[PDB]
């Protein structure tokens, strides 16, 4: 397939609840494939693919995992237990419908 997209991996720093039909819902720590950023002219919204579903994601809750640099893992377990409040930043706004 023609690579019309960035196809990079990004990690969720916070979870997300999809409120729009275009949006992806995921958990903190999940990995999604970023296809483009500022998609549809929606500044701050990043088009990604997760579980075979495509959709926009608030970029300020995502971290591009730039694979230009080697990094060894910490190995410090993986329970992901939120034992304290980890309040997420607000998502950017959206327009009055698809143009």
């Amino acid at each position: 397939g023609s690579m019309k997209y960035l196809n990079v991996l990004a990690k969720a720093l916070y979870d997300n609840v999809a409120e729009s039909p275009d949006e992806l819902s995921f958990r903190k720590g999940d990995i999604m494939t970023v296809l483009e950023r500022d998609t549809q002219g929606l500044d701050g919204w990043w088009l990604c693919s997760l579980h075979g579903r495509q959709g926009i994601v608030p970029g300020n809750r995502l971290k591009i995992l730039v694979g230009m640099y080697d990094k060894k893992p910490a190995g410090s377990g993986g329970s992901g237990s939120g034992l304290t409040d980890e309040l997420a930043p607000p998502k950017p706004p959206l327009p009055e419908g698809e143009v």
